[PDB]
């Protein structure tokens, strides 16, 4: 491996070698059937809301989140990089598709598969990854740096439906060698979306964009059909020209046959026919080829640019709403503009390297910091882009301020903004994306005194419920099976209208936002003051007996969804003590002192009974009335750790948090599984798990990582670690279960999930506030 020094890999990079076989890998430990996409994955390409792409570590273009809101994985396999390579002096050269695999069936029989195990590695820092490629049949050595252009702050080249793919080649050895690059690519119009006919009308064609000191050469893949409809629009791929490279291309090879018609080509001289051809096709599939050949001398090095764009600007939803995409404020709505794309980013992909370093030097620079953390918190980000992302640009056939945003829970429980989720993963963006997640705020507001008086059928016990009760915060914005934005509370598992977390997580989410971007927007805490005064005052009146809290049920009327919480519970009580104190916050920035003076009153009611009925003199009992109220709960003090951040100060006395967290990385971390896999959510007085529930013997990957921050900023830095770092095994090591870009929910003890590709976990940048 001599290419590693010719690219600068950083060594927090999660790395896996190409091929490699993973033995310890988990699956659902559920009833139901539970997506499990296998270990074979990788860091996604696209940004917000224009759908993304998952390209694994063996290569392949697999994982396929375009259909927004949909997880479809499945390898296409014209989709790939490919090598040609001849010593001068030999009469043949080498060829082969640098994928460690082989398609099931014989299309594409032609070409050279199976990529050879330890022969090369990926690497991983989201938003970028790397492969290498360092073959002992390949005397050139290769790289690639791929990235999608997501930056912080930054709501344009963040969203673009775009890829770039760096290449570097260096040859160390004492001979000239010829060498190709070629990428592939299926024109994928009707890949989703088409009802019948799927290929029909498919055609492609070559653009050459030929200015002053500028090549660029790009295949333009879409369909003759002007139709504006979910499934139509463009893909291209494309390369720009370097010193000392020449380009060649075939505008049509037959993705549905053999694939000789494109490969003799390639493994011959690596010099494709350029041969332009815009006929569409009927019933077979068709792709594109651009590739670039050069000669490089002993001890030379070659750097030479690709790219791939997606114009496919409407997306609909099951329940029939059509959006555009939010990229199509920059490029236009038509679906004719993947070219557009295409050339902005050959164009222009050095400015954003340099962006994407920009904001990761300041953890990355930090020595005090282990390169395992930063392998997480970057990593973890992979979920921005790859949750379903939605951001829309207008309803197809109607224009306003403001475009509205939903990320998923996850793709099992197919719920937009999940807010009792979002409390803990929605960091990122009010860190890094501020306007997205004000946004999402706003639009929570404006659901509080909606009312839909239509029942439902809970899931759980199969009662009848109305669908959103006036003042009360919804579950969700909706599912993309049906009305995402429209419809809201699309979960049905409970009742969320009856939950004691939604309303004060909530109040506490839009304080955060005030505080996290510099206590300056008093615009936005106007915007939603209503809505926080009504969510407590309506929340108050779910307090049966007088203590001054609301009163759990005796079933799972919050976020843990099957564990049942009775009375005063840890969790519900402290997010309440945590609520009312912010909204006193409020009311003081505001100057709305009746409202100040009523929450400080119940504040302190609160405050003294919840002390007197949970603080056992070692921690804070899980709640007053279960079964096994005792039980230490992982979480059983979040409105502190959310007033940490908030900087509300105590709600509880300093002294009794600190035992409660020691007490927590006593048990519920280092008596499971020797603190090496997260924080178990409910543990016995006698260290042993707590089994009343499933979610009780779970470890909750986002509420280790919030644990963990609580813990930080408490200056229990070796506790928080510790307890981070067992997410971190059970994620990304080898000696893990193989989670990598699909943080789950949850795993038991065995280390086999729920949920994979989980919002959650997105909480780790509570670590970093
Ligand atoms: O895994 C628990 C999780 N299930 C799915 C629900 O949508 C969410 O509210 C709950 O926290
Ligand atoms: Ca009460």
């Amino acid at each position: 491996d001599k290419i590693s020094h010719k690219i600068d890999i950083p060594d927090s990079a999660w790395t896996i070698g190409i091929g490699e076989k993973f033995k310890n890998a988990g699956h659902p430990n559920v009833k139901y059937p539970m997506i499990d996409d296998s270990y074979v994955q990788g860091a996604p390409l696209g940004g917000f809301g224009a759908g993304t792409i998952g390209r694994t570590y063996n290569g392949g273009f697999s994982r396929w989140h375009l259909e927004i809101g949909k997880n479809k994985y499945t390898t296409v396999y014209a989709n790939q990089f490919s090598v040609f390579q001849k010593v001068e002096g030999n009469k043949d050269g080498v060829a082969q598709v640098l994928y460690a695999g082989e398609p099931e069936n014989g299309y594409l029989s032609s070409w050279k598969w199976d990529y050879p195990k330890e022969s090369g590695m990926y690497y991983a820092l989201y938003p970028n990854s790397w492969y290498t490629y360092t073959n002992k049949d390949l005397p050139v050595q290769l790289a690639v740096k791929q990235f999608s252009p997501i930056i912080p702050y930054n709501y344009k080249e963040t969203s673009y439906p775009v890829a770039v793919f760096k290449w570097t080649a260096y040859n160390p050895t004492n001979k000239n060698v010829d060498v190709s690059i070629m990428f592939t690519w299926q024109n994928m119009i009707g890949f989703f979306g088409k009802q019948v006919n799927v290929n029909s009308g498919n055609f492609n064609k070559i653009i050459k964009d030929k200015s002053k000191d500028s090549e660029i050469v790009a295949a333009v893949m879409g369909n003759i059909s002007n139709d504006n409809e979910e499934w139509n629009g463009e893909y291209s791929i494309g390369v720009k020209k370097v010193p000392g490279v020449d380009i060649s291309y075939k505008a049509k090879f037959v993705t549905t046959g053999d694939g000789s018609d494109l490969w003799h080509e390639f493994s011959k001289n690596g010099i494709l026919d350029n041969k332009d051809d815009e006929t569409p096709t009927k019933q077979d599939g068709i792709g594109s080829a651009i590739a670039v050949n050069f000669k490089l001398q002993p001890g030379q090095t070659i750097e030479v640019p690709f790219a791939l764009s997606w114009d496919l600007p409407i997306m609909k939803f099951g329940g029939g709403d059509k959006w555009y995409k939010m990229y199509t404020k920059y490029f236009g709505k038509n679906g004719k503009n993947s070219f557009a794309i295409l050339k902005e980013a050959l164009n222009n992909y050095q400015k954003w390297e340099k962006m994407i370093d920009d904001w990761q030097k300041p953890i990355l620079s930090n020595k005090s910091k282990p390169d395992w953390y930063k392998t997480a918190l970057f990593n973890e980000l992979y979920y921005l882009a790859d949750g379903g992302t939605a951001w829309e640009n207008g309803k197809v056939g109607e224009k306003r301020t403001n475009n509205m945003f939903g990320l998923l829970e996850c793709f099992d429980y197919n719920y937009y903004e999940t807010l009792d989720v979002r409390f803990y993963g929605s960091f990122p963006l009010v860190m890094l994306w501020p306007d997205i997640e004000k946004q999402v705020m706003r639009q929570f507001a404006d659901t509080i005194n909606v009312q839909d008086s239509s029942e439902f059928k809970v899931g759980s016990n199969g009662a009848m419920a109305v669908k959103k009760v006036q003042g009360m915060i919804p579950h969700d914005l909706g599912s993309s099976y049906a009305l995402p934005w429209i419809k809201i509370n699309a979960y049905d598992w409970q009742n969320p209208n009856i939950w004691k977390d939604l309303n004060s997580k909530y109040v506490l989410l839009v304080y955060r936002d005030y505080v996290l971007t510099g206590k300056t927007d008093k615009e936005f805490l106007k915007y939603t003051w209503k809505s926080v005064k009504t969510a407590l005052d309506k929340l108050k009146e779910m307090d049966k007996d007088n203590d001054g809290i609301p009163d759990n049920e005796g079933i799972p009327d919050q976020t843990y969804d099957t564990w049942s919480m009775k009375g005063t519970s840890a969790y519900c009580g402290s997010l309440w003590l945590a609520a009312l104190k912010a909204a006193q916050e409020i009311g003081k920035v505001l100057k709305d002192n009746e409202a100040y003076i009523k929450y400080n009153e119940w504040y302190k009611i609160a405050q003294q009974n919840f002390e007197k009925e949970l603080w056992n003199g070692e921690y804070y009992n899980f709640d007053t009335e279960s079964d096994h109220k005792d039980s230490i709960m992982a979480d059983q003090l979040a409105g502190q750790w959310y007033a940490d951040i908030l900087r509300l100060g105590d709600i509880l006395p300093k002294d009794h948090v600190q035992k409660a967290l020691k007490k927590i990385y006593e048990f519920n971390v280092m008596k499971f599984e020797n603190g090496k896999m997260g924080a178990v959510n409910g543990m016995r007085p006698d260290g042993i798990v707590d089994e009343s529930d499933i979610q009780a013997q779970e470890v909750w990957t986002g509420v280790t990582y919030a644990l963990a921050s609580f813990m930080k900023y408490r200056g229990m830095t070796e506790e928080a670690y510790n307890t981070a770092y067992g997410v971190y095994k059970m994620t990304y090591d080898k000696s893990g279960k193989g989670y990598w870009f699909r943080t789950p929910e949850a795993w038991t003890k065995d280390g086999n999930y729920r949920a994979s590709m989980y919002m959650r976990p997105l909480s780790i940048w509570s670590m970093e506030v």
